[PDB]
């Protein structure tokens, strides 16, 4: 067993809070931001060997990252911004850091009870998106 094994699943999304201010602040468009707050996707984690691989699947975009922890990539991001990620464990924590035009935004991955919290960070502005098992 690995240690993101208490991540890997099939997750849907049952509420999300202050994301509109979130995307906002880290400089979405209007019309981007109208039809991205309104989508309600599905996680999908998965684990083999030493890569991750997170997918995200909504009426809006389908996006997929694959990665191993503490090395960077390169990741297209829905609101298609070109952006360097690190994504570390922290504590058993999911911690995904994306730089891009000297700006940052970091978004963290927890569980906690039954559900899967993802806590995403620009500046000041923290939204709080919540998954339960699908
Ligand atoms: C518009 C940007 C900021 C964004 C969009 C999405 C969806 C709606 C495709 C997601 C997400 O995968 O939940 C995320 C997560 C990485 C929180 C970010």
């Amino acid at each position: 067993s690995h240690m993101c094994d208490a991540f890997v699943g099939t997750w849907k999304l049952v509420s999300s809070e202050n994301f509109d201010d979130y995307m906002k602040e880290v400089g979405v468009g209007f019309a981007t931001r109208k039809v991205a707050g309104m989508a309600k996707p599905n996680m999908i984690i998965s684990v083999n060997g030493d890569v991750i691989t997170i997918k995200s699947e909504s009426t809006f975009k389908n996006t997929e990252i694959s990665f191993i922890l503490g090395q960077e990539f390169d990741e297209v991001t829905a609101d298609d911004r070109k952006v360097k990620s690190t994504i570390t464990l922290d504590g058993g924590v999911l911690v995904h850091v994306q730089k891009w035009d000297g700006k940052s935004t970091t978004i963290k991955r927890k569980r906690e009870d039954d559900k899967l919290v993802v806590e995403c960070v620009m500046k000041g502005v923290t939204s709080t998106r919540v998954y339960e098992r699908a």
